[PDB]
């Protein structure tokens, strides 16, 4: 019963960019991703669910995520500027251009209503709506307010659930998910 490297399947299972965009991610914090392989994962992962978020409904959604800080409080100020809505606290991940509010997308090993709270109380602002994903198929939106539809949220948490099964069969799963807080 063999066990794999989380780099390794970090660079078999997820798309190129993404996996730049998480190098990129780490280094802007000098993290090393050969002592935080977990992390890596994580932010890949988060990455491709926001990147997929945005997909679902094409020219609706504004990306914050994977972006620099610079270059993402830039957009988000114009966004602003021509809303004259509050700038966030903190760089939220989407904008939807339909119901006009940011959208911060967190992902959990953990229950989803934890790191719901956990969000609520770090954001500050009742403006930024939250939608919180498991990788068991479970999510949590603010107001019960999910934003897409069935298929598209079901593509994701499949999408996930590939992710989580395909860590799994390289014994990558226990401590990925163990490994949160
Ligand atoms: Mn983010
Ligand atoms: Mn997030």
């Amino acid at each position: 019963g063999p066990l794999g490297s989380m780099e390794d399947f970090v660079r078999q299972c997820f798309n190129p960019m993404i996996v730049e965009l998480a190098e990129k991610t780490m280094k802007e914090y000098g993290e090393d991703l050969k002592i935080e392989t977990n992390k890596f994962a994580a932010i890949c992962t988060h990455l491709e669910v926001c990147f997929m978020y945005s997909d679902a409904s094409k020219h609706r959604f504004e990306i914050i995520e994977g972006r620099d800080r610079t270059m993402a409080w830039t957009v988000v100020n114009s966004i602003c500027n021509t809303t004259g809505a509050e700038k966030p606290k903190f760089l939220p991940d989407l904008y939807d251009y339909k119901e006009n509010r940011f959208i911060e997308i967190g992902v959990t090993r953990r229950e989803v209503h934890i790191y719901y709270l956990e969000k609520a109380n770090k954001i500050k602002s009742e403006k930024t709506h939250i939608h919180i994903f498991s990788f068991t198929g479970e999510e949590m939106a603010t107001k019960a307010d999910y934003t897409l539809d069935e298929e598209s949220r079901a593509r994701i948490k499949t999408r996930l659930f590939t992710i989580r099964q395909e860590m799994a069969s390289r014994g990558l799963w226990d401590s990925f998910r163990q490994s949160e807080r």
